[PDB]
Formats: structure tokens, sequence, C-alpha cells
């Protein structure tokens, strides 16, 4: 039951990079994603949400293999946003391309790169405005997160986003 880590990221700017140290106490499969945070819906109409759910997208997509696990069409995009949105519009959502680099800290201190990965993150993901990016199988052990937002992104001005890492319980 190890407590998630969460990396705040800045996606209104091109080449933003945040690198954090990451300690993983269990060796199993996590789960990589963003959180998007959003006004309650309380404080305005729930219309924040909407721009949230549309920048989101509608589709959903497993992390684990990438397989299509939701599908939604226009229709009921539109039924779901009105006005905010056009026929042109994309149910898998705004793509944001995503680099994520993973170092881990050897015995001796040394680094050793063990992955690299630009994600052409899209979709819905499984919590609350989230994204899914990825799921990842980490040994117990010490390492560092490089974590780069390709595209500016000017609907983000402003907006908390978390890059977050949690175990995945199944």
């Amino acid at each position: 039951a190890p407590n998630p880590i969460s990396i705040p990221i800045d996606l209104s700017q091109a080449g933003s990079v945040v690198e954090k140290e990451v300690k993983i106490e269990e060796s199993w499969s996590y789960h990589l994603i963003l959180q998007f945070a959003v006004h309650d819906r309380k404080e305005d109409g729930g219309l924040d949400g909407k721009r949230v759910w549309k920048f989101l997208g509608f589709n959903s997509y497993d992390p684990r293999d990438g397989k299509q696990v939701g599908y939604v069409d226009y229709r009921l995009a539109k039924s779901e946003l009105g006005d905010l949105i056009d026929e042109t519009y994309d149910c898998d959502g705004t793509v944001v391309p995503i680099k994520i680099t993973i170092h881990q800290i050897n015995q001796d201190n040394t680094k050793k790169l063990i992955a690299d990965n630009l994600y052409m993150t899209k979709g819905n993901g499984s919590g609350a405005y989230t994204r899914d990016i990825t799921t990842i199988s980490l040994d117990k052990g010490k390492y560092i997160f490089r974590i780069e937002n390709i595209e500016a992104f000017s609907e983000m001005i402003g907006r908390k986003v978390d890059f977050t890492i949690y175990i995945n319980k199944r």
C-alpha cells in the first residue's frame, strides 16, 4: 500500500522540464498519469470541469497495453459539452506530448538510463480529470524521473497539473 508521488508540471510552456528523485518501495507495476485541477462545481456552473473534459477527450485507453477500452461518438460529446465544441471535435482529446526519462540510481551512486520515451498522450484516464500515460514495472529502489512537456497549451495557463506515480492494484 505505498503512497502515490505527485510532481507538479507546467503544460502552458514548451520545453518545461521537472526532475525529481523517486523511491520505489515495492517491486510492482505503477501507473504514470497526469491529474488536472478543476474549479469546484459549486463555484462555477460546472463550466471549468467541462473545459477540462473537452481538453482530455472522451475515449479511454488501458495504460497497461494501450488497448482502447472506451469509445465515444461526437453526438455524445456534443450532448455533454454543447457550444464548447463543433463538429470537428476529436474524442481522443488534445494530444499532449510528454517525454519521460528515467535513471536508476546504482549502489555506487552512478546513474543508469533505463527509459527515455516520448508519449503522445491522449484520452480520458480512469480517475477524476486524469489522463493515463503508461504503466511500468519498477523494482524496489531509487530513480530519477525527468518529465518534459514538449508543446505549449494556452488552455493550461495558470492551471495546476500533477505528474503522478501510483501503484497498480490489479
